[PDB]
């Protein structure tokens, strides 16, 4: 048998945020079987506690439904709170295909309630379908240059002039479906405060709650186009249109060229736990 | 708090079959806290086991993550095999849109492990867009008329000529997707015996495990085109292309004019059980 938890990433509050299911003690399980389990569950995530194999605090293996994921954030974000309730450590150290990722725990009386990680840096480059892209989501023009960014998934940024009109966006998913392997991110704010929505065919989601591997590289894109510096943090509030407010923090340190690091945090919570048969 | 547990039914053996989350004591939550928390679960459907109303022994009100039905069959199947838990009852009435859905439940030393349900009756048309359909699915005809059945959902189904025939089935979903509030069931077989694959972009899934509500049309499929007798048992293997074989079983009682019974018949089995923190 297996315990887990259902850990909403990006929430203070059940039922807000981005769920990931989280399976402890995982080592007797055939990655197969850890597919099938996260069939089973049908969440956009489920994880897997393995011992360590490289000197971490342990492995976690991270599932799609339908495939394994090298990395990705809100899964990770809930892990490593999820954790929180089996060691003491002021600092969490997992493992996974794209290297060993730095927590940093922060609890309440012995309740993790949130947790910053370093992400992998990213890379990016134009994207070089602009009208086809905006065309899709029924618009004419971004406001910030539109890039993708590589940090294991890949995310393409479109701005907006308003929070109004981003909420007023409805995109045209059949002709989103043709932007392959990719994430479509729009965003609008300012200062310290922006606001986000995430569209992908590609990977499985009419619309995302919570897309932590977007915020860091949300970042930086604010930085490089002069929004914000390098080194100063953004609140970025996704999933409000669909019913599910997702707040994340993202810092990117150094200079486009040479980023030294990027943090991404938020809180988690518990919406339930269970045990399963096999 | 609530507890529930994930039945997969239609099958004996975890991991085959079609989860359901069963949801106990759910009298407190408001409708649309049900509606979020089947969103949050992301499975097909989770269902609510709540008083009766009108003199059976629960009423119990099904969701998918989007949006309530009136009757679904693989998800009431899983209730009344869950309910098994927490009555003695040999037969559990229960309360659903459609009315009152009687159940006999079979147990071996105190645990239920099937259970057979009557299914309202159906009504069924040709669907009359049959050169759409078949390009759609990438073969030149049917076996048997193309017919469309409403018992709540709507099914329309297409008859190949083999078991192989079926599984080199590789339909073209964005094709599909013009067929709406409908999904497409493809069979084959012969006696007793038939295997099915459904399909249904309208319900938003790409394949199904076990559809439950289209058991019962096929079986009145079958008697009027001369495969079987109204009165016969057909078994009815789904699932096995997409690796979670689920065996469903049916009769239809009377004659095409006038049906006096529908009965469905499954295994279901405990995947999981926990508790929710609302």
């Amino acid at each position: 048998m297996h315990n887990y938890v259902i850990i909403d990433a990006f929430a203070s509050v059940p039922l807000e945020g981005n769920p990931v299911a989280v399976f402890f003690d995982a080592d007797d399980l055939p990655p197969a079987q850890m597919q099938r389990i996260a069939r089973e569950m049908n969440l956009s995530e489920s994880t897997f506690v393995l011992k360590p194999r490289n000197g971490g605090d342990a492995l976690i293996r991270i599932f799609t439904p339908v495939n394994e994921l090298p990395f990705a954030g809100h899964p990770l974000l809930g892990t490593a709170i999820a954790l929180g309730a089996h060691t003491d450590n002021h600092r969490l150290y997992l493992e996974t295909q794209m290297g060993t990722i730095a927590f940093e725990l922060e609890r309440q009386n012995g309740s993790v309630i949130a947790a910053s990680m370093d992400q992998p840096i990213p890379t990016w480059t134009a994207l070089g379908r602009d009208a086809e892209l905006l065309k899709a989501l029924g618009i004419s023009d971004s406001t910030f240059p539109i890039e993708i960014y590589h940090n294991g998934p890949r995310h393409v940024f479109v701005g907006l002039p308003s929070i109004d009109a981003l909420s007023a966006l409805h995109p045209d998913h059949r002709a989103l479906s043709n932007f392959h392997d990719m994430a479509i991110n729009c965003f609008a704010g300012a200062g310290r405060r922006w606001r986000s929505r995430m569209f992908s065919p590609a990977y499985g989601v009419v619309e995302d709650a919570a897309t932590g591997s977007a915020a860091g590289p949300l970042a930086i894109h604010l930085a490089r186009h002069g929004q914000i510096e390098f080194g100063q943090p953004v609140e970025i509030l996704q999933g409000v249109e669909i019913g599910r407010p997702s707040l994340m923090f993202a810092k990117a340190e150094g200079r486009a060229e040479q980023l030294t690091r990027v943090e991404v945090s938020g809180n988690g919570v518990t919406f339930g736990r269970g045990t399963i048969v096999l």
